[PDB]
């Protein structure tokens, strides 16, 4: 009785499942462009308040965000007020805390766990862990929590039991996710790959093709959901990944895309 | 070191490391209810009580930033060298117990009193209210004066732009000194023991401490809304007696 009719797909690159060169040139408006923060589009620092965004980063994601018409999103570990404090790109799409809230392209921002009095009573142990460790760091961040060790490396085995143990006690609502000399504990149901997977079931980022590039292993996911599209993920850095294609440092990522915004204007 | 808030709505943690954090504290509206009248509040022996447990439990960095001065804080509040910030910073009493003013007998500031008073007799109806260092031009009662207290008051603040603000409120306009802000008194305890290093807590109610928001903000804190309204603030509580019960169990927590 009734159909499923399709418009022919506005993407009109595909790549295949192995390893790739990055392309000179990319069709700008037929792309959709998912990056994460620290560490892929700026250094990572000593701590997260020390990052320090060059004035390239605003610039180039606005121009990647002109020229392919909005499709560009921030899929980052940090809250979108955070990435808003840092760009100042008003109405720029972003996944943030990992995907725990996302503004889509109509500024709609949807948020979960927020408020949650189970993440209250994680951020009390880990306050109590954190003050017997000196070095360690406790990173508060509205719905999500990081446990950093940068500065206590010597620590990082404490900081895994104590927050694989807080997540196994609300291992229905929470889940672990490690990075570079940290331990965040988020909601549990919401990642990188399903913020980029819900950008691209809505304008303007449907039916175009997928660009993810990120440095952690949440990034993954993104990588991941970017591949199974079809499309070209970015692991910048060093370290074992799923993703296609591969640069050497934030410097040399963000080369990539001044080079395919020349190549658009 | 150790608890760092990121710029994004928070939560109000259930305990706080009392002896690592500095806590600043809005007066009206924040830790007494509103009153009609400035005379008319009522300070419940729970505030001096609170207060004063937080500051032993801290080892001394609690401060009171408020637009009411000093000396009215301390009559209410009868703590003993309390630090506090009155008059929106245009006075300060430091951890040491000496108070810094800015402004206060500034020849500037009784010259621009005066050419107002002049203003204010011809056209009743508005009034010149004088605080200590600023002036606020009213005209509630003359509102078809607006034009004229506006002309005025901003030819005198030109005269001095040098160390003179204008800033424009509900039938008011206030003139107040440069550098005179809730957000630059938090500023200041911060450079200086013991609050220098430590997360900041500052709650606040009004528009008078959103500046004082984004000061703790900056420095990794928590910066506390009371009631409703848009704020830069990082958390929010319903009431004065909702942020009196989350100071109540962090001091019980200690
Ligand atoms: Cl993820
Ligand atoms: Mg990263
Ligand atoms: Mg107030």
């Amino acid at each position: 009785r009734t159909f499923a009719r399709r418009a022919r797909p506005p993407a009109a690159i595909l790549f295949s499942e192995s390893m790739q060169s990055i392309p000179l040139s990319l069709p700008l408006s037929r792309t959709a462009f998912f990056f994460d923060f620290d560490g892929t589009l700026v250094d990572l620092a000593p701590t997260p308040d020390a990052i320090q965004v060059p004035p390239d980063v605003p610039v180039l994601v606005d121009a990647l965000r002109q020229l392919s018409h909005g499709a560009v999103a921030i899929v980052s570990g940090r809250g979108i007020d955070s990435i808003d404090a840092y760009l100042n790109l008003p109405g720029l799409p972003v996944a943030g805390l990992h995907g725990a809230e996302r503004r889509d392209a109509n500024g709609d921002t949807q948020r979960i766990g927020f408020d949650d009095p189970r993440l209250l009573r994680i951020e009390r142990e880990l306050a109590a862990l954190v003050d017997r460790h000196p070095g360690m760091l406790l990173e508060i961040k509205g719905a999500a929590l990081a446990l950093h060790f940068r500065n206590a490396p010597e620590r990082e085995g404490v900081a895994r039991a104590a927050a694989e143990r807080l997540v196994a006690d609300y291992a229905d609502a929470y889940v672990l996710q490690p990075g570079k000399m940290v331990f965040e504990i988020k909601p549990k149901g919401v990642d990188k790959g399903r913020a980029v997977a819900a950008f691209l079931n809505e304008p303007p980022f449907a039916g175009r093709m997928p660009v993810f590039a990120g440095d952690d292993l949440t990034d993954e996911q993104g990588f991941a959901v970017a591949n199974a599209n079809g499309g070209l993920s970015i692991k910048v850095g060093a370290g074992d990944t799923t993703a296609r294609a591969r640069v050497d440092s934030v410097a040399a990522l963000r080369a990539q895309l001044a080079r395919w915004i020349a190549a658009g204007r």
